[PDB]
């Protein structure tokens, strides 16, 4: 009767605990990505730091997540971050194919949270969702496909180089 | 048909009416409680400043609605704004605990509007109000309990005077 | 040939990538603690910033010890981050302890991995250590010393909401 | 008893003589890459620069330990700079292969040195050389390998030209 809960149900309480999960999750394939290619034999600076900002964002989208979650009046619980999938993402095509990936699982991952609260008629959730999310999803993903045509076009050896200088600047 | 009324449902219509005198009627109940805490035997004055702005915002709301109204077609019909249940809110904690049910049963309203809209396929409505209350509401629901919990923390007396420093600075 | 690992043993370089997964770990924990305190019926907006740094922090830390690896020449090996041992952590004081304990382990950890660097004879990765964490734990650990001491002082209630606002500004 | 000289073994003062002459002859080494790549027919003014920097930051660390050697009190005794091993350097890749396999025997006799000084139990002469030397050659090297990386990436001919032009500007 103190609490601020309301309208918030169960399942997107814990809709919301597994997508900071998953966007924790994200953020740390992106760091793992970042690290790779900033090994001395890889070497992809543009890369290094497009991953590390994407995983930067991607933890700024979970604790955005656990706000919302607090702000609702739901009880976050954290998992264990899984570590990646991969310890070597291959070159840089292979990075952003991945990315290209998580980001999609992320974006259904998001959809389906946003379902959840539809569902549920939680309008100020769905609203939450799509306000710093889904579009934020569409983008990435719309950008990370580019990429992955550009480098493409780009070619392996010195066009990966050059593609890699635009990422960010 | 040189009216803007357009996919402008006169249950929403009414719902708007309805929720401006809500909005009005929490604007009434906080300006009763900012002079409940502005008595000279009560004299808080942050609770004043700080029911005051409430008041305040709850009568921009007020406005909002009315002008959404009339932005949508809508007829602006006016109910007598009610007095509040009480002269006389307590201490900061009794009023806190009745401005958290007035916010829940604000919300409340709010996401019977919105359920409104969304049952009547009025998008733009549910936009409007996911835009310019749900959050809002949220926002403010979760601040209230959170006053809620740290006047409960700091106990009466000292506690509350120096708790209801920390309302606005 | 062409890579630039000298002077680096594989013992420590994993005992990088142990001190990377203990500071994300560390991070995480502190996550939790900062969403904890910003539950609605807990609602310590200072020591919820002040989790939030210590975990953005700890981010921080395990990033240089990733970047460290890499311009060492080794290879960065991630692990899962587990979950922190609690899903609530408590009263400030419980957290502080808390996090003292977390402190000191990350400390023991690091000590330990300056002894591994200081075995193998690996000045430079002593030196980063010492540049970068050891007095840093020195500080943080003195640092929750201090506030741990000084809940004690200021004691349950009043004294922890008051507490709180001390802690940052 | 009016001289500075205070825990410095002549076996550090030797090594220090003798890195100084290794950093004058790595600075020596960088001149004449820098100017085989400001060969009318070699024209890589990326890698000029990047040389002649080089070996200016080489003649400044020698410097330094010219200075710490008379901080300490030794005598700095010089010896012949000797005429680096080629005349001609290579193609870029040729050169950074080289430079890399330079810094690392700097690297090597720094921790050489440094192992001399810990051996005598000259923790500020140790100091001196982690704070000035050994995270300055860790760097240089990673650099070198990934230039070395991003060379092969990039491959002869366009590659070579466009990769020099991202080393420094
Ligand atoms: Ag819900
Ligand atoms: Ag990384
Ligand atoms: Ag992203
Ligand atoms: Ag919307
Ligand atoms: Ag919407
Ligand atoms: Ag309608
Ligand atoms: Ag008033
Ligand atoms: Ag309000
Ligand atoms: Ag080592
Ligand atoms: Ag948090
Ligand atoms: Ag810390
Ligand atoms: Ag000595
Ligand atoms: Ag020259
Ligand atoms: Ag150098
Ligand atoms: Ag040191
Ligand atoms: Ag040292």
């Amino acid at each position: 009767m103190s609490l601020c809960r309301q309208n918030y149900h169960e399942e997107c309480e814990a809709g919301v605990n597994k997508q900071i999960n998953m966007e924790f999750y994200a953020s740390y394939v992106y760091m793992s990505m970042a690290s790779h290619f900033d090994r001395d034999d890889v070497a992809l600076k543009g890369a290094h730091e497009f991953f590390l900002k994407s995983s930067s964002e991607e933890r700024e989208h979970a604790m955005r997540l656990i706000k919302f979650q607090n702000q609702r009046g739901g009880r976050v619980v954290y998992q264990d971050i899984k570590k990646p999938e991969k310890d070597a993402w291959g070159t840089l095509t292979d990075a952003m194919q991945a990315a290209l990936d998580l980001e999609k699982h992320v974006n259904q991952a998001l959809l389906d949270l946003h379902a959840l609260a539809s569902k549920h008629n939680d309008p100020q959730m769905c609203d939450f969702i799509e306000n710093h999310y889904l579009t934020e999803q569409v983008e990435a993903i719309r950008e990370i496909s580019g990429y992955l045509t550009n480098l493409k076009r780009c070619g392996p050896g010195l066009g990966e180089f050059l593609f890699d200088k635009e990422l960010n600047s």
